[PDB]
């Protein structure tokens, strides 16, 4: 099956990218290649990232509008509220687990005001311009007029504001009744065309992923040397993802529904493998909906609401990774975490996970939110970037798994 072919090709692409990076490093790596050759060698991964970032905007906006407009107000008050509560609770639990694992395992064993960071988050939630929000985000800087904060708009898609606006606009379209059906159809057709584009991009995804991994491994001085530093961090991220996906989320599924959660996961394994390979829940959306509807019997409306929304708003893996990274930093640099700082980390991780793009680059783009809110050195992300190619795949797997289990839980709640 071509879906299984895509999964196989993407996993083999990750493995072959690791092998190619190791081989290139054995031949001298960047030092031997020189910028001229290195840029061309790494270019295909950049091209894949550009292709996915191009489709983020229309994909997210149209999917969210359609999902929000897929339920009537009679169901929005019950299904919508419960879905929002489930997403919030799951993200909070993922962030708490990340904090706990990072503090316990201590990965690092051996500037913007917090108020300004939260105000910037609130401003990004409510964008002042929809067109500007498509490629810019609010950010506060300081001028010694005593520091006085002045707010600029800096490069970077405002996924959070676009998500909020899309959900609100879908709800408004549902409110309109027959008058809004034309726009619902328009946005559904646009989303379907964007999914066709995503399916086409996923066929280039193998080569792009291979070259991206190879470049990210050639960039570092030596795998055996960088992994010496980052082994505890990688272990914390992967262990937290495994605990959340195999124990916590299944435990919630079993508590709110007396069905077997792993039987549910068996019917979405293929979505999970595609998520691991591509590391883009947005690209995993179609197969995910197909599996939840057919293999697990989730009702059509339940899926069409929960999954397109969850894929952008709900990301337990992204939240857990960002939280474990925010705790890993502050240990590379000798800062300390108290209860207030931990709670700030949790809240900022929730907001950042909501504001992440469902693609390979989602995590680090918004980890800066947490780092600024905890006043941690932002430049340290350069280290995480050297390994993000590995953690991000588990992040995406958990992000899609949360969506699937939420769909099942809501389907049982509606029964
Ligand atoms: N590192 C992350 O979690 C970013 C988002 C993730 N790649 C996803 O598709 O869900």
């Amino acid at each position: 099956l071509r879906a299984n072919l895509l999964v196989l090709l993407t996993v083999v692409a990750v493995v072959a990218g690791v092998a190619l990076g190791l081989g290139v490093s054995g031949a001298g790596g960047a030092l031997a290649l020189g910028p001229e050759r290195l840029s061309a060698f790494v270019f295909p991964g950049e091209l894949l990232l550009r292709l996915l970032r191009m489709i983020i905007l229309p994909l997210v906006v149209c999917s969210l509008i359609g999902g929000a407009a897929s339920l009537d107000p009679g169901a929005l008050g019950r299904l919508g509220a419960w879905a929002l509560l489930f997403f919030l609770v799951t993200t909070l639990l993922a962030s708490a687990l990340g904090v706990g694992l990072a503090l316990a395992l201590q990965p690092g064993a051996a500037s913007k005001e917090v108020l300004d960071s939260f105000l910037d988050l609130a401003r990004n939630i409510f964008p002042s311009n929809l067109v500007s929000a498509a490629f810019r985000s609010y950010s506060t800087t300081y001028e010694e007029r005593v520091k006085v904060p002045v707010g600029q708009e800096v490069e970077g898609m405002n996924i959070l504001g676009l998500v909020v606006f899309a959900i609100v606009f879908g709800v408004a379209l549902r409110k309109l009744g027959p008058e809004g059906e034309l726009l619902i159809r328009f946005f559904n057709s646009f989303n379907e065309a964007t999914m066709v584009l995503v399916s086409w991009i996923m066929w280039y995804a193998p080569v792009g992923i291979m070259f991206l991994v190879a470049g990210k491994i050639v960039e570092m001085e030596d795998v055996g040397l960088l992994f010496a530093r980052l082994g505890k961090y990688i272990l914390c991220c992967l262990l937290g993802h495994a605990i959340h996906g195999l124990l916590v989320l299944p435990l919630i599924y079993f508590l709110f529904t007396r069905k077997n959660p792993y039987r549910f996961l068996w019917g979405i394994v293929t979505p999970l493998a595609t998520a691991f390979g591509t590391s883009s829940s947005s690209a995993t959306l179609p197969l995910m909906m197909k599996c939840v509807e057919e293999n697990n019997g989730v009702a059509k409306h339940i899926s069409r609401f929960i999954l397109p929304i969850g894929a952008t708003v709900n990301m337990d893996g992204a939240a857990l990774f960002q939280c474990v990274a925010a705790v890993f930093i502050a240990q590379l640099s000798q800062q300390s975490l108290d209860f207030v700082k931990i709670i700030t980390i949790l809240v900022t991780a929730t907001a950042s996970s909501v504001g992440a793009a469902g693609i390979p680059a989602g995590g680090v783009l918004t980890l800066a939110i947490i780092l600024e809110a905890v006043n941690l050195p932002v430049d340290h992300i350069s280290l995480i970037l050297a390994v993000d190619w590995l953690v991000d795949r588990s992040c995406t797997v958990l992000n899609v798994e949360g969506d699937a289990l939420g769909a099942g839980l809501l389907q049982n709640y509606v029964d």
